[PDB]
């Protein structure tokens, strides 16, 4: 579907979109000119309205007040500032909960879910469908042909907690799914099988929900169930908007981040005119290393065209058990590592902190400690970088294709998630994070892609955690290799079919061939009783942790780079841990266990050389990270990110320095301090 | 504010030191009575409670009540000179009653009845209950009437010990009459709640439902407190009928005050009761003493310094933890003795006699199962002799003495701390004031704990704790305080929102910046959460902060930095402030910026102290015992002294007599107290 962004007010240049939600319908009115004042000296040139704002525009059934949006939307179009305007349907009013208890959402026991709890609706509900596409309608005319109005921001968060529904109306959903996918009742027992105590199924209407052991093709399938119901949702909205203002793109805020396992956002990004994320930091030593990873499956999910950043935090959020500020810095930083991975769009979540309600100690772009504060200068500070980066042209460039593309698959994670698997402890999110980081270890920035993007393109793919292969998956990668491409194949991959049939004959299934490996069973490990084996030693230097393939035998041309450690009584001693093999003009290595992101990096050369993958033998490869976007002209964007807590000293890019923060321009050398990040354009 | 009235004893009987516990005849043959009072009059004891879950046994049917078990063991306890604690008997209703009426069994948050047999298994706001409560209250009063063994009302029993939430259609409705009440308009009470992002305001009263498990803060602060307000009004219910009835007899209910506590404001009950009488179990281990000490002090605080009861603690064990510690030979008698020399004016039990069946089998007793020959019996009786001494020494209605600094402990501030959206989860209000006790203790300073609303501004110094709430009226009174000479502590975590939970604005320490003299704009949390998180921060003084530190962007010209933050340079925390002092006109006002523990503020004292001029004993040995004095109005003075450490300690001889020792040894010129041991002197 085609790409369309979000255009400027009229009379206004192209700029790198600026601001944060903002709920002024939340604040007595007075306040809205100290708020743009302060908005637009913080280069702030956008804000997204009326995401939760529905119970204010739908005040009672049918009727639709619209004065106070009118009115601040005009202040804010008079100081040059946008509006993402939201559907306004994320979030009912009491009357309409309190009429229509049937649009409420239940659990597993059949508990209702209160009002107030957010996203208490059940998504495949006619009623509410009704009431929200009314909504909607009233929206899109009212705010027709208004020069303010240049995005739709459709809902919020889809399935962010009415993910899982188990109401009449999702059962029968559920079970029409069943229908359009299967069509008859033989082949929905043929991918599903029977849990050794029960039996086929013999109609469709004897279908339900798995609960909290369940099936696990029937869990696979309601997992992807749930990702469409809601995607349907989305596209009722988004079809009743573009009806009425067929000029103005739409979007909805995707929470890609290396964990999330409910929505499948590759494919609802085939639904949305341009792709948006809500990213939120992850604390500690992932901090770099996980955002700029979610934020290359984002351009990973977007194809490489430009997406919008519609949240993140200023300092701490308010959702964890503990919930760190970030450090001095790194403000700027992680909105330039978005940038740098393809986002044309910085927002935030909120502009204003708030004095009440859950979302407190949630951080803003102006803290309640106000203008003065270190954080609303940072932000001013981010505006004036961004408004540098627009004037330089970065606008529309893409992020530059990767040596290695590191496959992401949503399904064979929901697949790994389930409770009767040889551990808990293995689950698909992991791996692909793992060698991203590792990579960056060897100087080498992956493009993390989703398992239905064109990963067989670049010189190398990492199979991370594959669990689920198809014979067509089998086909691409054994097409891929074949051709020379080089490929990094791990545990957990080729377990099942896209049904989570457990491949037979042996594993890796389907792809043996190419592999150079049979395995029959998994090792394991663990510290659950005392004496259990708790890991497993390579012979490399390494030590894989959770789970080993136990290799029984490798083809004739597999070569043998370090084997398994051990006790001789587990049978693991001297068995292969990390394997090469050719297969016509490539290139597959595969890895036995977990090795993490260490265990990786410290395996990375002597894999590489094996494979014929070149790798600089700089010890300093990884102190930096680069990200580099390009435009058609030929002109590079070069993002320079410090990696560690220490301050590094670099090789200056060539070109010209655009931004700094905690970073240092000389003629010879570059110098950045722990979270700072250097721009430069040649 | 209510008048105070001490149980008096039967007639012909001198006052004594009340020493019994509660009694349960009921639940035994009625055989073993004549023996069960010999051991009690050997023991010592002059009280028992009677009839506290009893009910059942009373109203046998719907509207019919006997009362002649009862009054046989009555009769057996006045003949033996034993009063009696009578309780209104309304704590467990019987099956009878939870069966023709289901309606008066709680819901859970998800609406699922409250089976009985669980106990405290009824709405506290439920109309049906409340009139067949106050029926037996009035039933056990007018039958009781003029019976001169009955020397006390013990109401009901540990009101929201389990029954503190629920969310039955009574308390959906309770709770918006109580938001009626407080707030007149529904403008009023958006304006104190606020807004959660996602929701809009409400329209009428009639849309308030209870929070239930993110929730609104606001709400769910002030949910908390309707919780406490409906049982304390069911309480004044059941007080009312029984005084209406027997006007003579004073009334007492049994609070749960110790330092984790989060359920019932407590000090805002006190107002309600004639007495306050508290239950306390030991906290096993390392803060065993310290916070059995720190609890009895907020007791007499709570009592505003007059005479409280005891009328609960264990022998030994108790059975509700998930690892139930025995008693250390000499702390049955020591604990006994920490919440005497606190203020205690009675010691007693749960329970009397051990039981050999039901879910408190486990439980110590005054009479174990082992029987007469048993190490705690004849622990109990050491105990019942030592205080018939203290008794005869005069020490009744003594006062527990001034203490130079009081700490203050705020239930409010506790709940709003609860909320499961704040910096941390690590950190509660409730640990900081108990770690100010135990620290200044280790520097030889018995403080007093203080309620919020208690008079802490007229103490010399004051300890502000994670004090979260901080109103108008309670910015002033510190201000003035402070102004006026008065020395404060204040850290992390204090004035942080007004008395709705709404965060304070241009900076924190909100209202009261200009006392203290530091500006905050946000927190920095501390932990292990994810690897390579931020887990701690050295502190300059050789001290280390965990959990949450604030981070100090800016300080009064005239705020002096004591000691700063060593931490790796990319935190941002490195040679920020940690400590300070700040003078403010003739106060007074140090800051604290993290959480320091207990070793941690102890070790920081010194340095804060000599800097507020407050003075400290700088003997290094003054953290070795623990001084509690009370204080008569002829000038009579009983200090005890506790051994606080592991090993047997030695220190100066207070002047005067030597009345009670235990583990512990008096000689001419120096004192020993064994670990655990004990001394009362009267001077
Ligand atoms: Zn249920």
């Amino acid at each position: 579907r085609a790409h369309r962004w979000p255009q400027p007010l009229p009379g206004n240049d192209r700029k790198i979109w600026f601001g944060a939600d903002y709920n002024p319908d939340q604040w007595p009115e007075d306040v809205q000119d100290e708020d743009i004042r302060l908005m637009k000296q913080a280069g702030v040139n956008i804000v997204s309205l009326a995401i939760f704002s529905w119970a204010n525009i739908e005040t009672s059934d049918g009727n639709f007040e619209f004065d106070w949006l009118d009115r601040v939307i005009d202040k804010l179009y008079k100081a040059g500032i946008a509006v993402d305007l939201a559907s306004a349907t994320a979030s009912p009013p009491m009357w309409l909960t309190s009429a229509h208890p049937e649009v409420l959402r239940r659990d597993e026991q059949g508990h209702v879910i209160w009002p107030g709890a957010r996203q208490h609706w059940r998504p495949t509900s006619p009623t509410f469908r009704t009431y929200a596409l009314r909504l909607c309608r009233e929206m899109a005319e009212h705010y027709k042909d208004n020069p303010a109005i240049v995005s739709w921001h459709v809902g919020n968060e889809y399935g962010c907690h009415n993910y899982f529904d188990y109401s009449d109306d999702a059962v029968q959903a559920f079970r029409e799914w069943c229908r359009d996918r299967y069509g008859t009742i033989d082949k929905v027992n043929a991918a599903w099988g029977t849990n050794f105590w029960s039996q086929r199924l013999n109609s469709f209407e004897e279908i339900l929900p798995p609960r909290y052991f369940t099936n696990p093709g029937r869990l696979l399938d309601f997992k992807h169930f749930c990702s469409d119901a809601l995607k349907e949702f989305f596209c009722a909205e988004r079809d009743v908007l573009s009806e009425v203002t067929p000029n103005i793109p739409l979007t909805t805020n995707f929470m890609v981040s290396a964990s999330q396992n409910t929505l499948d956002y590759d494919d609802w990004a085939h639904e949305v005119d341009f792709v948006s994320n809500d990213h939120y930091f992850t604390p500690g030593s992932w901090h770099i290393d996980e955002l700029a990873y979610s934020a290359s499956l984002v351009d990973g999910i977007s194809r490489k065209k430009p997406w919008f950043l519609m949240a993140q935090s200023t300092s701490a959020v308010n959702w964890r058990e503990i919930n760190p500020r970030k450090e001095p810095g790194e403000l700027i930083r992680d909105s330039m590592l978005h940038l740098a991975m393809g986002a044309d769009a910085i927002c935030y979540f909120q502009w204003r902190q708030s004095r009440s309600g859950a979302e407190k100690f949630h951080s803003a772009m102006l803290p309640l400690a106000g203008e003065h504060s270190q954080i609303y200068r940072d932000v001013c500070a981010l505006g004036a970088d961004l408004d540098t980066l627009s004037d330089a042209g970065i606008l529309r460039s893409k992020l530059s294709k990767a040596r290695v593309a590191i496959v992401q698959d949503i399904q064979s994670e929901w697949a790994t998630e389930h409770t009767a698997t040889p551990t808990q402890h293995i689950r698909e999110w992991t791996e692909p994070l793992d060698w991203f980081a590792a990579f960056a270890n060897r100087g080498v920035t992956a493009d993390v892609t989703p398992i239905h993007a064109q990963w067989d393109t670049y010189d190398a793919v990492v199979i991370p955690c594959v669990y689920l292969f198809s014979e067509e998956m089998a086909e691409r990668l054994r097409t891929f290799v074949r051709n020379g491409g080089k490929a990094f194949v791990t545990y957990y991959s080729a377990l099942a079919d896209e049904h989570d049939r457990l491949h037979t004959e042996g594993w890796p299934g389907l792809i043996g061939d190419v592999v150079g490996v049979r395995i029959e069973e998994h090792c394991p490990l663990g510290t659950l009783f005392p004496g259990m084996l708790d890991h497993l030693d390579v012979s490399n230097g390494t030590v894989v942790h959770d789970l080993a393939d136990v290799i029984d035998a490798i083809a004739d041309d597999t070569t043998v780079l370090a084997t398994f450690e051990a006790d001789p009584a587990t049978g693991m001693d001297g068995r292969a841990a990390i394997t090469v093999h050719p297969y016509h003009e490539g290139g597959v290595a595969y890895i036995a266990g977990k090795l993490g992101r260490d265990g990786i990096s410290q395996s990375l050369p002597e894999i590489c050389a094996a494979l014929g993958f070149e790798l600089d033998a700089d010890p300093r490869a990884g102190d930096v990270l680069r990200v580099v976007r390009e435009q058609e002209d030929g002109a590079i964007f070069e993002f320079l990110f410090n990696r560690t807590r220490n301050t590094v000293t670099a090789d200056r890019p060539a070109g010209d320095m655009l931004i700094c923060s905690l970073a240092t321009d000389s003629t010879d050398k570059v110098t950045l301090e722990p979270n700072g990040v250097l721009a430069f354009r040649r």
